[PDB]
């Protein structure tokens, strides 16, 4: 009825999404202090990976982004930077010696890439995401994040987490959500509000297991939240989801090895 | 059952949105029942087919010779699932009350909530027994203010009031989607706490946008009709999600309060 | 605190004046309820904790306001000397014994577990106010509250009700919404940048008030801070507006009751 | 038919307790059994007392060292040595009996400046971490890292609440946040009609008051007091229990392939 407010908020999922992966780009940004590299091998191309790689155009002559999944070549948005599924990593690997990177990121986090693949490198610059978010026994156990940090003469470890709030994950898709439930819970103690719906799914099934990354990428293109109301809402709908979203903060800490 | 790679796994919950819908539009159409003591009516008339509407108007068919559904959108004939319910839109009822005498109810069932039923409307009817549903959960001073409950309560012989709550819980409202959407929530934040858990995602979507914007009911009963939550994490969390849930759905109580009268 | 490098910040806010906000909201609640009727003698049920402002509120327009409480230590908890204070007993014993009790107004305050509507059926007045100790829905509480069965009297009957906007309590009680207003605000603050933790300064009151029967002593401990920050950067600011938001949340009303 | 008032058998003393003995379980894990000769700790509030005496037995002289004099009253075993820092400072330079095999900070933020342990050469060096989950202001004050810069094994002691957010690792603000979590949980029960925290501004008492006697006695009091219709006994202990149980201490071994 008219009594009754529908809002959504102009924070659609996919700028969360974008605020999180820029936050991580320019913290890899920061750390690498403007060197240049002939070669980048970036492993990981969903969710933050491909603008990543995109970021690292710039400063490097050439950028490969590595998957194990070929699909996923779809999630790059630029034709300068090479996808290489990891079969064909390994076969140049052994079999060449167009592999030689100058910079090595490592963004698979949680059953990723083995520290037995990153120590056939030896570049100037090694770069591991560490998955982990607030402390959890389970997370903390499958994690070995610091056994790849196992070459490179500059070794940095890329962390993200949400300043005075918990999450389990430094993942892109999971801070995401993090920041939507959050604002969820305090949206609904605004006085007026009926009910907030946060428009959620799971996401990571549309590239996985469905392997569209087109369709994941519309789901994306669409309102955080949605709020029933009986007064106006929009600037404080907006305040909560914004300061969600400054929270993350994402550093690269240097890893020292004399 | 996997998800980005085999060290981590997806658990979709085996309770579905539509389960939790169904649990809650039961307690109010019991809450009713029981309030109504067995009670035989030649016609009850019920404003408000969406959410709880369609399942309570069914329910009374046992003892109302006649059950009549009136609802201010006429699409919302589409959610009844029962012929024996007669469906009037809101402007047939008023010029029928109006210019005819075939509406003449002894069992009014007012659920239309924020901004329904005119409580001048209620005025037109004498029947033996009122039943308004309070859209109130717990207290906020917008909601309160624009509340007209206890002018809704202006006619009949015996007077009731059905309320719904959360026990224990927040909730903004009684209303059907809302509770539901509680439920998920909550469920969804201690999930997250269990070991292990990478994230917890409610399936949850504007479901009013399907039903009143796009006038589509069959398609807001498919998206009813998949699980309530996701998860995400590296050890087995099947028991716990499904507890978790099932306990936050039986804290529903729902009930009519007798309002005295003469 | 334990060095320079970490600060130490203490509210302005008081228990005493959260306190203080709660009984007055309760005490305009019923003032409006009344519409500026005068009475000739009022009865209130229920000394602690908001029943003193109460009695102390009513003393304007009616001739006689006397505060019955089944502890005999509460009168204590009087500020005023217009205010006459009686136990329970000698109440019982005078309505049954004697002509001095008819009261035009009575106003239950006792909540879970207080007056029986036995009692209250005893009087015959113009008007009666139960209030209702229920909050937001609890099974457990909703089955021992029996508010309704009280309200068997008066020719105007009001129930009053208060509550915290948007936000969950569990009893109308005074300092079960200040304790619920000091916890939600520690919650808030914890998350400021910079903190490294919040106190809420609470106690269990109604010990000192109850067992120790030290109505003195339980003033003193209202008489502190509400809750004392430790962080990196300067916390007055929102420390104050955290606490005064969930202050601001308090809504108090008598609902009237009709009986034609 | 009756209002219940029931106080948790949980004191915040218990709670104290349980935080300290797994950060000395922490320590003496990754100490692996070693002996050490002299072992010296910095800051006795609040875990350093109990760490402190957990070195007994397989160190011959533990020293505890404060800047605050009146913290020795802290001390509960006369076999621990105090010092206070300017007494530290006076025998490093004058004297030859300073020279500890283990060195452990439990000072945290704003405490030992790296300056002062790089004046030791120890076989084993553990620092504390005072940062709990993230936060920006807190991350920026701390200097950690910078104070792990002797010894020839290098470890930093890290605690947290698995599955719950805390500020800090200090055992002060751990059992803080296990105690109002546990209320909010506690509130939550069917029955309950008020939940009360026994809290205060407990550093007040032992930093500004200076009076470690009575901050003692105030730990010595039930951590929560719950109103309600029905028995919540069981529950009252079983949520202030598993809140114990999700602190989790561990000393993370500092790689340095020099030292
Ligand atoms: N061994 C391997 N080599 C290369 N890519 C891998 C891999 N194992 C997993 N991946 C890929 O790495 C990604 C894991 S998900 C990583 C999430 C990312 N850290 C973020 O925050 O957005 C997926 O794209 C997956 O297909
Ligand atoms: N004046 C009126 N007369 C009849 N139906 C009305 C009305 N105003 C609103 N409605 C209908 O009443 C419903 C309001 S939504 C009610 C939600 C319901 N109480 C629940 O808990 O599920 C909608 O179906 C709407 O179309
Ligand atoms: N039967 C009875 N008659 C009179 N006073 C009673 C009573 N039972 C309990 N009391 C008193 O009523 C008070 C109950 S506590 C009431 C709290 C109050 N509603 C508030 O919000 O502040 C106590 O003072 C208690 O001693
Ligand atoms: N430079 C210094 N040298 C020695 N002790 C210090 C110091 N600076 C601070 N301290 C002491 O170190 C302690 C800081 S509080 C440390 C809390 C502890 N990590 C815990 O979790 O319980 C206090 O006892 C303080 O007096
Ligand atoms: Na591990």
């Amino acid at each position: 009825t008219e009594s009754v407010k529908t809002t959504r908020s102009k924070i659609k999922i996919k700028d969360i999404v974008s605020d999180v992966v820029e936050k991580k780009a320019n913290a890899i940004k920061y750390f690498l202090e403007g060197e240049e590299f002939k070669q980048a091998i970036v492993f990981g191309a969903y969710l933050s990976g491909s603008y990543i790689a995109y970021s690292l155009l710039k400063d490097c002559e050439e950028v490969i982004i590595v998957d194990i999944q070929p699909h996923l070549k779809d999630i790059l948005f630029n034709d300068g930077i090479k996808f290489m599924d990891l079969n064909k990593l390994q076969l140049e690997l052994r079999n060449g010696t167009s592999i030689n990177p100058d910079l090595v990121i490592d963004l698979t986090g949680i059953g990723g890439v083995s520290p037995d693949l990153i120590s056939k490198f030896n570049p100037k610059v090694l770069i591991v995401e560490d998955p982990k978010g607030n402390h959890d026994k389970g997370i903390s156990k499958i994690d070995n994040t610091d056994k790849r940090l196992c070459v490179g003469a500059k070794k940095g470890v890329l962390k993200t987490y949400r300043s005075s709030k918990f999450s389990k994950t430094s993942g892109t898709m999971t801070l995401v959500v993090d920041i939507i439930m959050d604002s969820c819970r305090e949206i609904n103690e605004l006085d007026s509000v009926l009910y907030t719906i946060p428009n959620l799914k799971y996401f990571e099934g549309t590239v996985f297991h469905e392997k569209n990354v087109k369709k994941f990428l519309t789901e994306l293109n669409m309102s955080a939240i949605t709020v029933s109301s009986i007064d106006h809402v929009e600037y404080e709908l907006e305040e909560i989801l914004s300061k969600n979203i400054s929270r993350v903060d994402s550093f690269v800490k240097e890893f020292d090895k004399l």
